[PDB]
RNA sequence: AUUGAAAGUUCAAAGCUUAGAUACCCUGGAGGGAAACCAGACUUAACAC
């Protein structure tokens, strides 16, 4: 119902880890689309609602709309800021996820190499995937049922295949990832934060003034304004495996990968990582 | 005016009976939601002199 649109920032401020925030920012993109219309005495008349101050500011009595329009960027704003600081992390469940697995796969006799990687910068994983999409025309790549932001199993396999190409011969890297003829050797999970500093997220933005401009005449900064993943979150994974001569690579080539990029515009330093720690378990 | 003349190969009769298109068979293998992008531009007006 509608009552559920209104309330869903409060919702947002009072939970912070415990409902699911791919549909809250869903919902509240319904309020962000059409801010003008909740704001003609139709915030349900409540005081928590963040809707409010917004009758309470005056950013252009002249002409209502441009008011509007203000009145809508700031709360955009402030979308990104609520966000950044209620949604933070609890990465027990993570915790509890990745023994659990572990433990399923030393049953199915895997050699287990479980790796922790912290990031550097504010990360960017899955900007083109659908979270805030509908409010901030870019996204993260998010789990909606670990409710957490996570890096898929199919990009660190990607990153490392494209290494292990460069480095050892595609010959080398079909070897081991397999090709349209053969399986790959290597599984890998996705991966999860499991600890962080502080904020999960963080807002950013990114202003182009030159791209795809004739000239001086057609510069004009476009801000957007967008949430990333924080600095000092640490992400797990797993990989796993059963032909032990395919573990000397992986070793090799996953310190170095995370150095560079991981996500998106790595070329100006956004996702980087550190190699936290790296436990191979061989099967016995 | 012939080793001739005359004489229906005819009658009755079900290609039926029993019989499973079934058995074995992973839509799988390979594949980075990435690439590009300045949170920036600029002071103006009024009167006094």
């Amino acid at each position: 119902a509608i009552d559920f649109l209104v309330n869903i920032l409060e919702l947002i401020k009072e939970k912070q880890c415990n409902i699911n925030l791919f549909s809250a920012i869903s919902l509240t993109s319904i309020v962000y689309n059409n801010f003008g219309e909740f704001l003609s005495n139709n915030q349900s008349y409540s005081t928590n609602n963040p809707l409010l101050k917004y009758h309470i500011i005056i950013l252009n009595d002249k002409n209502k709309t441009k008011d509007v329009e203000e009145k809508r960027n700031i709360f955009k704003r402030e979308v990104a800021e609520l966000i950044s600081r209620n949604f933070k992390l609890d990465g027990e469940k993570v915790r509890n996820y990745f023994d659990s697995l572990k433990e399923v796969l030393k049953s199915l006799k895997y050699t287990i190499v479980d790796v922790e990687i912290t990031t550097r910068t504010r990360a960017l994983i899955g900007v083109s995937t659908s979270l805030g999409k509908l409010i901030f025309g870019s996204g993260i790549s998010f789990d909606p049922y670990m409710n957490l932001p996570y890096i898929p199993a199919s990009e660190i396999k990607g990153i490392v295949r494209s290494y292990i190409e460069g480095k050892l011969g595609e010959q080398e890297a079909e070897e081991i990832f397999g090709n349209e003829e053969r399986e790959g050797n290597v599984n890998f999970t996705d991966a999860y934060p499991t600890r962080s500093k502080d904020f999960l997220f963080v807002p950013d933005v990114i202003t182009p003034h030159y791209n795809g401009k004739k000239s001086e005449a057609d510069a004009e900064p476009r801000p957007v304004i967008h949430l990333t993943i924080a600095p000092k979150v640490t992400f797990r994974f797993l990989i796993y495996y059963k032909r032990e001569d395919v573990g000397k690579p992986i070793c090799d080539s996953m310190p170095i990968i995370l150095i560079r990029g991981l996500g998106a515009r790595s070329s100006v330093g956004y996702s980087l990582f550190e190699l936290r720690k790296i436990e191979v378990i061989k099967a016995a």
